[PDB]
């Protein structure tokens, strides 16, 4: 019953400062424009110890499967090759991505009927709000 309140199919309903987050990450102009238009669905499931997070959009479809605390390699939607570790910290999924001596952290938390995604690169935060599909 690890992550029960996260499981399901979620749709993006609002975003703030995502262009600036992507700039801070190093995403180029054309990818920022197309990625910024997307309205992804996030599909989260659990089977034993394995959590799967899929994102489906008109930009890119991605999927990661992982065990909490256990590093894995990830190719991100913007085509970075990163090493990722996801943990549960006080009920928040905390996803750290490392590449090229850089780091970004993505936090996913349940707040009311929303799943709130906070993405941080250095001093820049973007907040993306999802609702059940
Ligand atoms: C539904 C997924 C969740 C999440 C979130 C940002 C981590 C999101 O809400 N929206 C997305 O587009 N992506 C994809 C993404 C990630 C990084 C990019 O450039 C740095 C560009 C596009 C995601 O991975």
């Amino acid at each position: 019953h690890m992550c029960d309140a996260f499981v399901g199919t979620w749709k993006l309903v609002s975003s703030e400062n995502f262009d600036d987050y992507m700039k801070e990450v190093g995403v180029g102009f054309a990818t920022r424009k197309v990625a910024g238009m997307a309205k992804p669905n996030m599909i989260i499931s659990v089977n034993g110890d394995v959590i799967t997070i899929k994102s489906e959009s008109t930009f890119k479809n991605t999927e990661i499967s992982f065990i909490l605390g256990q590093e894995f390699d990830e190719v991100t939607a913007d085509d970075r090759k990163v090493k990722s570790t996801i943990t549960l910290d006080g009920g928040v999924l905390v996803h750290v991505q490392k590449w090229d001596g850089k780091s970004t952290t993505i936090k996913r938390k349940r707040e009311d009927d929303k799943l709130v995604v906070e993405c941080v690169m250095k001093g820049v935060t973007s907040t993306r709000v999802y609702e059940r599909a």
